[PDB]
């Protein structure tokens, strides 16, 4: 008992940058200053921006901020706190069956409004700042425009999928590919959110 370990926070390690002309990631902390920030819980860093890069011991994925809250996956956060100036901040949403977690957002965080629009033409936006086109194919399906391997997706869990006028429609939850070739994602839609928000 007197040795078991706690698991660390999940901590913000970049975000990547929408605000003009061009999607590019930034790295606002390097690994080391990564790990300890996982122990203590203790995030002094400006928060800027919708969609982060965050990262745990073991696992490195995105974070998108719609309503106020910052969305990921469940199979990247588990139940983990989040780093924050004052400490570790517990999930306010936790809900498995949609892969889905959520914290307060941070201070200095901007959020993507809900998309209303009903379009089925998307742009998933990964960890690398690419913006893929998707055609919206259900409820919690899009079709990629040019297929790519999954290697190209890895990481991008709990990146926004946005409609023309960037809104959120939803947030990457898996991808389906044969033979190793994304042609499709599975993401849940920002109403889901907005369900699991009552
Ligand atoms: C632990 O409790 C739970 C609860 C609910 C749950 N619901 C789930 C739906 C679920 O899917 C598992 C995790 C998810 C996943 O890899 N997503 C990411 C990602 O980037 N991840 S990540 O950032 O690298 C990481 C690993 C966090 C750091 C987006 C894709 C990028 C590349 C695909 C790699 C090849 C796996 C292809 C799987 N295709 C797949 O399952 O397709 C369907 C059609 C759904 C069968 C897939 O995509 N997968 C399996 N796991 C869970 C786990
Ligand atoms: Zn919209």
């Amino acid at each position: 008992m007197a040795s078991m370990k706690k698991k660390g926070s999940v901590v913000i390690v970049g975000r990547i940058n929408l605000s003009g002309d061009t999607a590019y990631a930034q790295q606002t902390r390097g690994e080391e200053g990564c790990q300890e920030t996982s122990q203590t819980g203790r995030d002094k860093n400006q928060v800027e921006g919708e969609v982060q890069i965050v990262s745990t011991a073991t696992q490195t994925f995105l974070a998108t901020s719609i309503n106020g809250v910052l969305w990921t996956v469940y199979h990247g956060a588990g139940t983990r706190t989040i780093a924050s100036p004052k400490g570790p901040v517990t999930q306010m949403y936790t809900n498995v069956d949609k892969d889905l977690v959520g914290w307060q957002a941070p201070q200095g965080s901007r959020s993507l409004t809900p998309c209303t629009c009903g379009s089925s033409d998307l742009y998933l936006v990964t960890r690398h700042a690419d913006v893929i086109p998707v055609r919206r194919r259900g409820d919690s399906r899009g079709s990629l425009l040019s297929p790519r391997p999954i290697s190209y997706l890895k990481g991008s869990s709990g990146g926004p999928l946005l409609c023309p006028a960037g809104h959120a429609v939803g947030i990457f939850r898996a991808a389906v590919s044969t033979r190793g070739v994304a042609k499709a994602v599975d993401f849940i839609p920002v109403e889901s959110l907005e369900t699991t928000m009552r």
